[PDB]
Protein backbone atom coordinates (compact mmCIF):
# COMPACT_ATOMS: atom_id res chain seq x y z
CA UNK A 1 0.00 0.00 0.00
CA UNK A 2 2.90 2.33 0.74
CA UNK A 3 5.82 0.06 1.59
CA UNK A 4 7.74 1.94 -1.12
CA UNK A 5 7.30 5.21 -3.01
CA UNK A 6 5.47 3.69 -5.98
CA UNK A 7 7.74 0.68 -6.48
CA UNK A 8 6.13 -2.16 -4.53
CA UNK A 9 5.14 -4.20 -7.59
CA UNK A 10 2.65 -2.05 -9.51
CA UNK A 11 4.27 -1.95 -12.97
CA UNK A 12 7.42 -3.58 -11.64
CA UNK A 13 5.77 -6.93 -12.21
CA UNK A 14 6.57 -6.03 -15.82
CA UNK A 15 10.00 -4.36 -15.62
CA UNK A 16 11.16 -5.17 -12.08
CA UNK A 17 10.76 -8.94 -12.55
CA UNK A 18 12.62 -8.37 -15.83
CA UNK A 19 10.34 -8.46 -18.87
CA UNK A 20 9.33 -5.43 -20.89
CA UNK A 21 12.38 -3.56 -19.64
CA UNK A 22 14.82 -5.22 -22.04
CA UNK A 23 12.12 -5.69 -24.68
CA UNK A 24 9.41 -3.23 -25.72
CA UNK A 25 12.40 -1.26 -26.99
CA UNK A 26 13.95 -3.28 -29.81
Amino acid sequence: GRRKRKWLRRIGKGVKIIGGAALDHL
